[PDB]
């Protein structure tokens, strides 16, 4: 239809906060997943450990 953003919000400071402690996290639409980005210090999924 027509552009009407209403409320803008992501899962990852909504529910998923606790998930990336070091990272940046990006919530992914087109597969409705959310996932964190690990720095080059940080790795794995969460990318607590650096």
């Amino acid at each position: 239809g027509s552009s009407g953003s209403s409320g803008k919000k992501n899962p990852c400071n909504a529910e998923f906060q606790n998930f990336c402690i070091h990272g940046e996290c990006k919530y992914i639409e087109h597969l409705e997943a959310v996932t964190c980005k690990c720095q080059q210090e940080y790795f794995g999924e969460r990318c607590g450990e650096k």
